[PDB]
């Protein structure tokens, strides 16, 4: 029941790897690298609130979150952006080939990403080779997700319906993996899965240090969306 909504909206909210965009792929680095930052920088934001708006649709999807406060909504979805785009860039990316699908189909090579992002984009593609080299199947990829947005925040107005959320996500990942694969359940998996969680709000905090580094900066100030993003994503 779960499972099925839940990679419902995972499927709905990434492209189809046929409509893949290889028209700015480019792999050559002499010309890989030679266009003023300003361009990239703002490529950088451009990919960041696209990014933003189709998660958001993907979040609206997931049985049971609608029901929650306004307020609730927008807390999950705050904290959770910069884990679920790091998440879903890193499962549907290459890290072998080094290239980066963003949550639109448009295929980049990380040494043109690295303009923009900074080295973040090469803890980015590590983290997209350890999460692949456990070849997690759809339907755990996408309890995986749910469970990075539905999970405790400090401020939310009622925090019973989200854990309530959070355990129906849980369990539901639980039968798929223990039905899956034997009456045995498999806890070790289980538990890397999890496991794979910290290691994403980590690379999350990471995309708030390039975001600040960009704003001391100054040369392609951050717009209204990514100010508010990270003002509001500051945990104290
Ligand atoms: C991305 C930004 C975050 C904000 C929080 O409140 C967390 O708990 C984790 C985060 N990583
Ligand atoms: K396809």
């Amino acid at each position: 029941s779960l499972i099925s909504a839940l990679v419902r909206a995972h499927v709905d909210s990434n492209p189809a790897m046929t409509s893949l965009d290889y028209s700015r792929f480019q792999a050559n680095p002499d010309y890989q690298m030679s266009g003023d930052d300003t361009q990239h920088i703002q490529q950088f934001y451009d990919l960041l609130t696209g990014s933003m708006e189709i998660i958001r649709g993907w979040a609206e999807k997931i049985p049971g979150f609608a029901d929650l406060p306004k307020a609730d909504q927008d807390l999950l979805f705050e904290s959770a952006f910069l884990e679920l785009f790091v998440l879903r860039l890193a499962y549907r990316s290459n890290p072998v080939e080094g290239k980066l699908i963003f949550c639109n189909g448009v295929v980049l090579h990380r040494l043109q990403c690295v303009r923009g992002f900074g080295e973040w984009i090469d803890s980015i593609v590590e983290f997209s080779s350890n999460l692949q080299n456990m070849n997690i199947d759809i339907s755990a990829f996408s309890c995986i997700a749910a469970l990075a947005m539905v999970t405790e925040r400090h401020g939310l107005k009622e925090p019973k319906r989200v854990e309530e959320l959070q355990n129906k996500i849980v369990n539901c990942l639980k039968d798929h993996v223990t039905f899956n694969n034997g009456g045995l359940n498999r806890p070790n998996y289980l538990s890397k899965l999890l496991g794979k969680l910290p290691e994403l709000r980590t690379l999350c905090t990471q995309g708030l240090q390039r975001i600040f580094y960009l704003k001391l900066e100054d040369l392609v100030p951050p717009p209204a969306i990514i100010d508010k993003l990270f003002l509001d994503t500051l945990p104290f």
